[PDB]
């Protein structure tokens, strides 16, 4: 009975590359974070496969955090049974802006105005200094719950703060500006939907996961199709590209999760915010300014003895010192973990004697998801 995963878009094709999920996991399952947030905490398949009742989820890929909400309700009506709940990094990511307007000339957004075309204040391609474009904006978003929207609303947030309204953080961009959506926006759904949407009318643009906004890696370089972000015209600095490598630095410098906190599942997933807030890492002075993380949802216990040892053998793989995914990473847009953040997560969710170990002897005694599914 195979291992069922699914839920954020963004890194799919990271899951899905053949070795990165190890034996007994079935295919990755693209839906949504949201959907896959519902899929685990729910154990509703249908989040998964729509109209399909007859498996369990074991996982989920979000790169939405749990809410309070979220992980109180799955502490009153699941834990007792099924264990605690495991919320883990897995990757770090940024978030890409894509666009489809023709030019050589290339399009490097200041922070202001990347606030001013989502807010809907800047609506022509005029309206970008420098960009060599002329005519309508339109704004393409996600239509459902997204990891995606929250990363990049996080930034929104932190940043825009001189909108006739503000970003609140959310998975619904179309709620998000206090101010309302820009008009003649288009809603799409997911990652891949919103590239065949930005395809489908000129002059579009849109936040994107890294994997998805560029064909191929180096297309994350080409700034008449992936916009740098961080031009200041006045102290003649250039923006730069959602490359991984523009990036990878400031991930790394994240702390690991707080030793007194690591019961609490919402410690594990660092989150960027506003300047001089403790509890949110700053986001950084340099480099490529829009980043964070995508994360992995797990029982700590499965009632089967084999499902419990096929989660160790993943985790064994995506936190180990050796042979790891760390390439699969790279090659999917993404910034792999360090060796003192794996060893942390290998400490907590791996080492046996942990009290929040995988399959843990004694605290997952007669307890954990279930095999069978029953309705």
């Amino acid at each position: 009975m195979d291992i069922n995963g699914g839920g954020a878009t963004l890194p799919q094709a990271l899951y899905q590359t053949s070795g990165v999920l190890t034996a007994g996991f079935a295919q990755y399952i693209g839906v949504g974070s949201g959907n896959g947030k519902a899929a685990f905490l729910n154990n509703d398949y249908t989040k998964f496969q729509a109209g399909v009742t007859n498996k369990n989820v074991h996982w989920a890929g979000s790169d939405s955090k749990l809410s309070a909400t979220e992980l109180s309700t799955y502490a009153s009506a699941k834990q007792p049974t099924w264990g605690k709940l495991i919320q883990v990094p897995s990757v770090g990511t940024s978030v890409a802006i894509p666009f489809n307007k023709s030019g050589s000339a290339a399009v490097d957004l200041s922070v202001q105005e990347l606030c001013g075309v989502f807010s809907g204040r800047i609506n022509t391609w005029d309206g970008i200094s420098g960009s060599g474009r002329t005519g309508p904006i339109v704004v393409v978003y996600r239509s459902e719950s997204s990891g995606t929207t929250e990363l990049f609303t996080r930034f929104l947030n932190a940043k825009c703060n001189a909108e006739t309204g503000n970003f609140a953080v959310t998975t619904t961009f179309g709620t998000s500006f206090s101010g309302g959506l820009p008009a003649g926006a288009v809603a799409a759904t997911g990652s891949q939907g919103v590239m065949t949407a930005l395809a489908a009318g000129d002059g579009r643009i849109t936040y994107m996961s890294p994997d998805f906004a560029a064909p191929t890696l180096a297309g994350l370089d080409d700034a008449t199709k992936v916009a740098r972000v961080g031009k200041n015209v006045a102290t003649n600095t250039q923006g730069v590209s959602p490359a991984a490598a523009n990036v990878s630095a400031a991930i790394g410098a994240v702390p690991v999760p707080a030793a007194a906190d690591r019961s609490n599942p919402d410690a594990w997933v660092p989150v960027f915010g506003p300047d001089n807030t403790a509890g949110v890492q700053p986001y950084p002075t340099s480099g490529y300014p829009i980043l964070g993380f995508t994360n992995l949802i797990f029982s700590q216990c499965y009632a089967d003895a084999t499902q419990t040892t096929q989660v160790r053998d993943f985790f064994t793989k995506h936190y180990g010192a050796s042979n790891n995914n760390d390439a699969a990473i790279t090659a999917n847009a993404f910034v792999p973990l360090p060796t003192a953040w794996k060893a942390t997560v290998r400490a907590s969710f791996l080492t046996a004697s942990n009290a929040l170990s995988i399959g843990n002897t004694n605290v997952c005694n007669g307890i954990g998801r279930p095999l069978l599914e029953a309705a």
